């Protein structure tokens, strides 16, 4: 850490003339839709417009479901009317008693509907493998990522649980984008994104909105207080589709890194290269352009989460949190958090890291925990006192 460089970081309140943001209409005005601008262009690409009618179907609705302790549905989400187009599952989780809508918290997953709990009822999802092939799962699978979702938590908390596959969105591997939502929005003749057009992480959000566009129409989901949580690089999208997408009342960004909540000018532009070398397909063509600090970025992981304020924002990270940078994280949330006061609200609350398992702040919260890059019960814990804090 001694060995990390010094850096000035570009001023979150202050526009790109120079002047200086005074309050938050001059934010909402002026400051915030020129910090979107750059990063749709610069970092992850203009995604389509929202769909006007969104075709979907409810394939399935079953009570008593995960040993009575919730209502089941399974709906799917059409990209395209076209048969065998993208297409995307989203299971929804509700607390079985619910006497009104419930408050629900969307997460993009890394694995098929069927992984997120031990529910036998849900149908074994195609999956991408490790060889770049789409194939149907194993039965063993089931439930393989329930660790990470602590459904029993959120429902006993009083909330439902929302997850897509976010492969079905764009398939995750430099050759995927053919299979995804991208190309049904080329022009006539168009073939490849142009520089500033969405990659990956952006469709990963805009699926996820798409998703929040179902839970608006579910009369059982209470559709003013949906939040919305990634880990890794599906915290990136997450950043993202808050930015876009107001009615998340939250996000919850989970160790998301470079290109996420982590602080870049803590190296030299090396992580950025590594991320655009092995994961072309993640960000826009005019983000390789700060490969190795090439070119300068005219900005840094606390704009791009200041895009959330007033709403909330968790950045956590872990002590092994990969090669993953957690002060990086925490610094991005700090350097973030002086835009919350611009609207009356509390952000981290200090610009010194705590330690382990001590979480900070209030609408926009940290904290750091033991162990490997993962989501774990702990994390779980801390994320549905900050869910109460925002929804109550």
């Amino acid at each position: 850490e001694a060995k990390v460089p010094a850096y000035t970081l570009p001023a979150v309140l202050a526009l790109k003339s120079g002047q200086p943001v005074t309050d938050a209409k001059s934010w909402t005005t002026k400051r915030r839709p020129e910090i979107l601008a750059i990063y749709e262009a610069e970092v992850y690409g203009k995604s389509p417009a929202r769909p006007p009618k969104l075709n979907y179907e409810v394939k399935s609705v079953e009570k008593q479901a995960l040993g009575g302790k919730a209502t089941r549905k399974i709906v799917t989400i059409f990209f395209s009317d076209k048969p065998d187009a993208p297409k995307m599952d989203l299971l929804l989780y509700l607390p079985a008693a619910a006497a009104k809508p419930a408050p629900v918290i969307l997460g993009l997953s890394f694995g098929g509907i069927h992984t997120v709990a031990n529910d036998p009822g849900v149908p074994l999802a195609e999956q991408w493998t490790r060889d770049n092939r789409k194939q149907p799962s194993a039965e063993k699978s089931r439930g393989g990522e329930a660790s990470r979702w602590q459904v029993e938590k959120i429902l006993a908390a009083g909330y439902g649980l929302a997850t897509v596959y976010y492969e079905q969105i764009e398939p995750d591997f430099a050759g995927g984008m053919k299979y995804g939502i991208r190309p049904l929005f080329f022009k006539p003749g168009q073939t490849e994104p142009e520089p500033g057009d969405w990659g990956a992480v952006a469709a990963w959000a805009w699926g996820a909105s798409r998703a929040m566009d179902y839970l608006e129409k579910d009369k059982d989901v209470d559709a003013r207080r949906v939040g919305l949580i990634g880990h890794s690089r599906l915290g990136k999208a997450a950043i993202w589709a808050g930015a876009q997408d107001a009615r998340f009342t939250f996000i919850i960004s989970n160790e998301s890194g470079e290109g996420g909540a982590a602080i870049s000018r803590r190296d030299y532009g090396e992580r950025t290269t590594a991320l655009n070398t092995r994961f072309p397909h993640w960000f826009d063509g005019n983000y390789k352009k700060y490969n190795d600090r090439e070119n300068e970025m005219p900005f840094d992981s606390h704009m791009a989460l200041a895009l959330m304020a007033p709403r909330g924002l968790y950045v956590a990270s872990a002590e092994g949190d990969q090669w993953s940078d957690p002060k990086g994280e925490f610094l991005g949330a700090a350097n973030a958090s002086p835009v919350w006061e611009l609207f009356g609200k509390k952000g981290i609350g200090t610009m010194t890291m705590p330690d382990l398992h001590e979480p900070v702040g209030d609408s926009v919260r940290y904290h750091i925990r033991a162990g490997k890059h993962d989501v774990t019960e702990y994390d779980w814990e801390q994320y549905l006192k900050f869910a109460k804090a925002q929804w109550g």
